[PDB]
């Protein structure tokens, strides 16, 4: 039941289109808010420079490049949620970076709150809905499993 | 006095030539021994997979790629120790990865012991000497400062 309905896939694709024209900005907004709200990430991300604010980090090539990388895994999963197992072997080595010992498990929940917040910011008020909220949350759950397992 | 004598530069260049034909193997030998002797590096290197031995990690593309990266910084410094400040801005972002909080400071000493051990393994017994030992140790000290400061 790690499967989304066809209607959930479709609601997601409809927000992916809204996000596509500014997709890189969207993903950097997410990582910047995540780092603002969870300051311990400046010790977990090796490239993060603890003498700078998240917003100062946003200019750094290593912030941009980490956002582009997670941005790609998320994009590839969102666009075909049920067929996500095709990405299995290219993913593969993510598991070892995301163990409980390296990444405190409650940070996954936090990062999903940040994705949902930036999604709400880019989607129109008229289009956002409870059903979309549940489709994105379920989607985030599947992406989570791919990156940890 | 972060400066090596011309004679120390020259003793180093003479070992760099011995290492060049197998340089990548040499640097992977170093990282593999470092990870065998200091098991906590499997929590510090994010890509390291704690369910595997260092030697099993050696096959992984992320082990090979991390060894190639440190291998390049070391090579570039060794070949012109006194003029190392030319590399300053390409280095730059290494500092934030190597703070005391992210990397326990006594591990620098450990990693330098591993470089010296693999250097002794590749250099002939007839050529290795006390003066070379001191030239490499001093060289390692300068490379250390470049990567932390
Ligand atoms: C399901 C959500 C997540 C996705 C899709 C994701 C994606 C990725 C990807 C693709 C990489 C490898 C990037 C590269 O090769 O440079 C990565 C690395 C990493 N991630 Fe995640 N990640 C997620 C959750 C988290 C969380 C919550 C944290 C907490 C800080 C986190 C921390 C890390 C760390 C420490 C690494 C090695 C990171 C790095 O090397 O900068 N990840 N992630
Ligand atoms: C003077 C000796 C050292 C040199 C020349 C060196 C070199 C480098 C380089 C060039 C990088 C960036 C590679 C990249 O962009 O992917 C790096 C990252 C890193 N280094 Fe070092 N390093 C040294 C000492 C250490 C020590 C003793 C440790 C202890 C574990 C260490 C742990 C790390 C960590 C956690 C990172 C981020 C590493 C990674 O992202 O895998 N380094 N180092």
């Amino acid at each position: 039941a790690m499967q989304v309905s066809e209607e959930q896939q479709s609601l997601i694709m409809e927000d992916v289109q809204v996000l596509l024209p500014n997709y890189d900005d969207f993903v950097e907004d997410v990582l910047q808010q995540f780092m603002e709200e969870n300051p311990e990430t400046f010790q977990i991300f090796p490239w993060a420079d603890a003498s700078k604010t998240a917003k100062e980090m946003r200019s750094h090539p290593r912030f941009k490049s980490h956002a582009k990388s997670i941005g790609k895994v998320i994009s590839d999963c969102l666009v075909d949620l049920n067929g996500v197992k095709k990405h299995e072997p290219k993913l593969s080595s993510l598991g070892a970076m995301h163990t409980k010992k390296k990444v405190p498990t409650e940070l996954f929940g936090k990062l999903g709150g940040c994705i949902l917040t930036q999604v709400v910011k880019r989607v129109s008020e008229a289009k956002w809905s409870e059903e979309k909220k549940e489709a994105w949350l379920k989607a985030y759950g599947i992406i989570t499993v791919m990156v940890t397992e």
